[PDB]
This record gives C-alpha cells, structure tokens and sequence, in this order.
C-alpha cells in the first residue's frame, strides 16, 4: 500500500534525471549555434528541473558544472551579473573557477580557454572605463607569465589595445564552442534518441 | 546540410511535449496527495517548459487549462494573488472561469465543484473582513438560485456562518481531488511509463 507512493517517487526521479540530461545537452547545442534566446529559455528549464531533484550522480553534477560555466561565459560582458556570494567576483572570474575545478583532462585546448578567459576578465573592465576594477580582478587572477603585459595595459588605460585584439572575445567564444562541439560528439541521451526515432518515423 | 538543424529542432519539440505531459501529470498527483511544496516546484518546471514550446495540440492545451485551474484553487485563500490583467479578479474567480470554459462533460460532479468554488469565492472575502469585496465578487458571479442566502450573509457580516460550514473549503478541495483522481485513471505517458519500467527492472 505505502510502497505504491515510493514506486511513483522513484519513477519521477528517473524521469527527472532524463529531463536534466536532455536540457543540459540542448543548452550545449544552443550555445554552440549562438541561439541566445533558446539558451536563455533552456537555462530557465534546467534550473527549475534541478530544484525538483534530490539525488545526483557525479556525471549529472559534472554536467551541471559545464552548463553553469556556459551561462557565466554568456554573461561575461554583463558586468552587472553576480553568480556567487562575493559580489565583487565578475562573471568571467566565476566561469574561470568552474573551469579550473571540473574533473576534466587538462589538455592544450583546456589551457588555451583558461588563458583566454583570464585576459578577457580584465579586458571587459577596461572596455567600460572601470580601470580600478581591472586592477582588482588582476590581483585575484595573478598572485600565467604574461601578467607584465596586462598590468602595463591597466596602468596605461589603453582601452582599444592591440593585445586584446589577438586574444579577442570572439576567439575565447570560438575556442569554447570547439569544446562544446567535442563533448556533444561524446554526448545519445535516452530522451533525445527516443524523440529522434519519432521524427525519423514521420519521414 | 540545413535539414540537420530542422531534425534536431523537431526532436526537441517531441521531447518537450513529453516533458510537458509528464509534468502536468506529476502536478495532478501532487495536488491530489496534498504535497504542497512538490506542487509548487512542479508548477515552476511546467511553466518554464511551456515557454520553451511553440506548438501545442488541443490535448496539451486542455491539460494546461486543468493545471492552471489547480494552481488557482491552491491560491484560493491567497487574496493577494493576481492571475489575470484585471487585478480585481480574486484567485477563486479565475479558477471558476477556466472550469466553466474547459471542453469537458458537464456532469453532476462538475456542477457541484462549480457551485462550491462560487460559495468559497465570497466566503474567503468575509473570512478576512473584506465585506465590500465579497459584495463586488458576488455581483460578478450572480447576475445559481442560492444567491438570496449569500447576499443576506454578506449584508449581515457574519464571518463564522453556518452556511459556509456545510459548503466548506475542505469540501470544495475534496470534490476537486476526486476529479483529479478520475482524470489520472484516464491518464500512461511516454515518460512516466518508461521510468516505471526502469524502477520495476531494479526490483
Ligand atoms: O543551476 C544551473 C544549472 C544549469 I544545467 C545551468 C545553469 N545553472
Ligand atoms: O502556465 C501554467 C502552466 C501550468 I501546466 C500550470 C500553471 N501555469
């Protein structure tokens, strides 16, 4: 009699884990394709779904970290976004902490993305005339060896500087898109594959 | 090449329709069992999922109406909730408009629920000392024949009145729970049934 409710709660948990995996994947494809409004709406759906879940596997937790990293990278130019209890931590600094803490291989693409997020954390502060904030951000990032170049640019206050062109926001975005592309190849969820069978069935 | 994106968007739409049906059903069971926080969290999930959808069948739309009716009934004692553009419309009046407009059979249980929502729309106004609001609500509902009894109670200002005991809030709630019980028997969604196979598989 009482085990009937336990049965239902258990099925709701399996189904919610599947919805989480579907939404995490769909958030990755939206970011990769640059569908900004879709990324926003799928983030809202993943957030509500997470509040409905009580248990999580290490793979679901890792996925949640990757999606949090993507949400923060998307808000990297929005210096008004606060993702942590410490209000001084800019959105690109918050993406960088997740990136350097995810259980993933530290390959050359990983290092490249990290160094690009670092330069851009300082660059968006200089881009909005917040020269003192760029210095504060730089202190929390240095506490890579190219810090001598960054510190020299913060003091000079040169906004449209040549260094920020080579290591551009677009370059950081493109290197991150390559990573998202790679993980998706890896990922094939129960939900995506079943719905894709219904689509091929109607062809 | 371009049809590959169309394929993905189509599968995301099928998968989102399945998530909607799962969440609508789970909202119904939470209401029926009186799991209030679960109802709140599942409502938030269904809302976000709906904002991600662009097409809907008449069956999905009807389900959305039933769930909106349940959300408003849950807030029937919350006279501070505004569900429509007209701010004067109390939550129980908003549930009553959906109830009398859903494409469903108008059986004796339907009529009973409607008449119980009507009495309670006036009763929660008298319960909070808003005697003029009960009169205003009564004007928009009458503009059953028992209106002579209701109007006589509004004028007298008798809060803990005998009429409201027979046609109690608990009675309205219980008659609505019977209805929710009945529709669930009807109810088998793709998501609930697949997750329930995984649960039986682990037994
Ligand atoms: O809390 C979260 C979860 C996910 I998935 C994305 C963003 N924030
Ligand atoms: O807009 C909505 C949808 C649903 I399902 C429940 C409540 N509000």
């Amino acid at each position: 009699e009482e085990e009937d409710a336990g049965l239902v709660a258990e099925a709701e948990a399996v189904a919610a884990g599947w919805m989480l995996d579907f939404l995490c994947l769909s958030l990755c494809r939206a970011f990769r394709d640059g569908r900004s409004e879709d990324f926003r709406r799928t983030r809202n759906s993943a957030e509500a779904i997470i509040h409905g879940l009580s248990s999580l596997t290490a793979c679901q937790l890792r996925t949640i970290y990757i999606c949090q990293f993507l949400t923060r990278i998307a808000a990297g130019k929005t210096l008004d976004a606060q993702f942590e209890n410490d209000e001084r931590i800019t959105p690109l600094e918050s993406a960088l902490m997740i990136w350097g803490s995810i259980e993933k291989e530290h390959d050359k693409l990983h290092e490249e993305i990290q160094n690009l997020i670092k330069i851009q954390a300082i660059a968006v502060c200089m881009e909005n005339g917040n020269f003192k904030e760029a210095e504060e951000v730089f202190e929390r990032i240095f506490g890579m060896p190219f810090k001598s170049k960054l510190l020299m640019i913060i003091s000079q206050k040169d906004t449209f500087h040549s260094f920020f062109q080579h290591f551009s926001y677009n370059h950081m975005m493109e290197k991150i898109k390559s990573y998202v592309n790679y993980v998706l190849s890896e990922k094939s969820t129960f939900l995506m594959k079943a719905a894709a069978k219904v689509v091929e069935s109607k062809r």
